[PDB]
């Protein structure tokens, strides 16, 4: 018989329509011989709305604007519990995952800690340094430190960084290029109105390279792809890089996945200069996942189709759930 | 007139009975004239049950083994208003229930998802301490897949970077399961083996000969710290420490609280040698909270009674939630 999947999408976000696009794309691709699929739409105001047993192709976005949260997740329209929930969502700080955890629903992708520790750039860049992964010169610090010891942060910038620099909210868009200290201070002032944690990174001129990784305990990595502002002077997959650079990038991605302790997936984004110096920029525990997003296309280039990827992520979710149950039994026993 | 408070306890954990007991102490300590109280018991099997209108002393743990959907249980109080504060006293020590509250927009006592989760992962915790520059013992970390594939390199790393004895610890559990003190390679192999029954990630720390000293902190934006106490279980409050050392511990505890993005509270545990070397061991995002536990006893020593501690924690929960609503747009 079929397994029972629930795709959850929408959310209270500025990425609301992207989420719906992703749901459309995933729905139109999920292997419907294996899976009986229900969907849940979370409205812009957080009202949860359900539709059972999607079977036809979704022609339009408009269809997915559907017209007790616990009650919706705990049973499928076959009467059975879900074998897995696919979150496609604010819903990227690890909170929805905690909800799945408490309701004991198996779920696709990263768990609470790895979700939260990829959205917090200060924690992420500290884990990267612990792994020995090369990074561009930077500093990270808390608002409460800058408010009381400004001079000590500004001294570090002077000693460690060269202009231009990028002021980056560690959580949250607020990202600003700064060419001197006056701009730096205004960039910090602005970022700190809304976030209480910040990263300042030295500006670089480099290509943006990304690697997709898939798995739980035995992750595998794709050949890298490239994000360009224009292809003629957009995605390009594979990336035009020397063999040994690609191999190094693949291995750094796997390492970054292990250090941050991801589940299911991660996209690792790097900077690569013209003379092939590599720097890890960040991990994305919830990368873009439309039919034409970098994460799935990188896997398309490895011979892994969009339907099969979706199926693989589902299997990895069941596996992680089972693994957690075992260890719980073992702990309760001893 | 009274503020609306919900106590949540039980859980699928082995510490079920300690949870229920904490709940008993907090219920019996709660100011019933300021506070209208409901309670939610989560069974071992994981069923949620509610009793409304707690107005009398709880006489037994038995009583709280209570005999309706989860969002409905949390979103409305018996006073016909949302709760002003929900107190999770329970799965709990890892940021999952916190995520549920965030999504349901329920106000809650204590730490958010990030603080609660990174404090249950020894590796992440240790990165935060390092970034702040708080002193900690040498250590390494590795996953099971890595040990399987690089057993020899890891054992050699442990011998190069760390001095025996060492302590092997599951990175993700909060209880002494799987911890063992290892005096040499053969004991380490057996400690690692044994720790892998329970977790998929481990840390190995250089051992010290030290006093275990703990500091309680309380607040949101302006946290305050208690004098340190010693754990030898007899609880020595305040610890027998020189004055300058006491102050150092207090300030490091406040810096730990902030670096880990805590709310409400944290307990910071340290190691202090005979000659006053300090190493931070951990932060606990949900320290034991019975009337006889270290966290409240440390606040008693500062003249803050257990009832008043509970009331301050409730006020802070309300303050943080109000700040969340204010910035919701
Ligand atoms: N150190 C840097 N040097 C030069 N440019 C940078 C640097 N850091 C960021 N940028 C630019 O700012 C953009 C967005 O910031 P980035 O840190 O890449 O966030 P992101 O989450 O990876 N992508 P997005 O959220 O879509 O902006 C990058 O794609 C670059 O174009
Ligand atoms: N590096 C170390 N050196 C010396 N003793 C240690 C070390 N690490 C742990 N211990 C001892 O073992 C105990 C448990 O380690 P800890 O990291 O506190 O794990 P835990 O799960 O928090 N258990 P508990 O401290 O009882 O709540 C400590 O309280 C010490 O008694
Ligand atoms: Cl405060």
């Amino acid at each position: 018989t079929k397994e029972n999947i629930c795709i959850v999408f929408g959310g209270k976000s500025a990425e609301h329509e992207v989420s719906i696009l992703t749901a459309q794309n995933v729905l139109n691709a999920i292997d419907k011989d294996k899976y009986h699929v229900d969907i849940i739409y979370i409205t812009n105001d957080g009202d949860w709305r359900k539709q059972n047993n999607i079977t036809a192709e979704i022609k339009s976005t408009d269809e997915l604007h559907l017209e007790e949260i616990s009650q919706l997740l705990k049973e499928s329209s076959s009467g059975q519990p879900y074998d897995a929930v696919f979150p496609l969502l604010n819903g990227e700080d690890g909170t929805i995952q905690g909800l799945f955890e408490v309701l004991d629903v198996p779920y696709v992708g990263n768990g609470v800690l790895s979700a939260a520790s990829s959205m917090d750039k200060l924690v992420m860049k500290q884990l990267f340094e612990h792994r020995g992964l090369p990074q561009l010169p930077y500093i990270s610090f808390l608002r409460s430190e800058y408010e009381k010891y400004e001079h000590n942060i500004l001294k570090l910038v002077n000693d460690k960084l060269n202009y231009p620099v990028f002021v980056k909210p560690a959580n949250l868009v607020g990202i600003s290029k700064c060419n001197n200290e006056a701009e730096l201070k205004e960039g910090i002032k602005e970022a700190f109105q809304f976030d209480r944690k910040l990263v300042i990174e030295q500006g670089v001129n480099a290509r943006e390279i990304e690697v997709a990784v898939l798995g739980n305990d035995y992750p595998e990595a794709t050949w890298p792809g490239e994000v360009v502002k224009d292809v003629a002077f957009q995605l390009k997959i594979p990336a035009d890089l020397d063999e040994d650079v690609q191999l190094t990038l693949r291995n750094m991605a796997l390492e970054a996945f292990k250090e941050t302790d991801c589940s299911g997936l991660v996209r690792a984004d790097f900077f690569v200069t013209e003379d092939n110096q590599i720097y890890i920029n960040e991990t994305n525990a919830m990368p873009g996942f439309t039919a034409f997003s970098m994460y799935p296309k990188l896997w398309e280039n490895m011979g892994l189709s969009y339907p099969e990827l979706i199926t693989k992520l589902i299997e990895l979710a069941k596996e992680r759930h089972q693994d957690k149950q075992k260890n719980k039994y073992k702990i309760d026993l001893e």
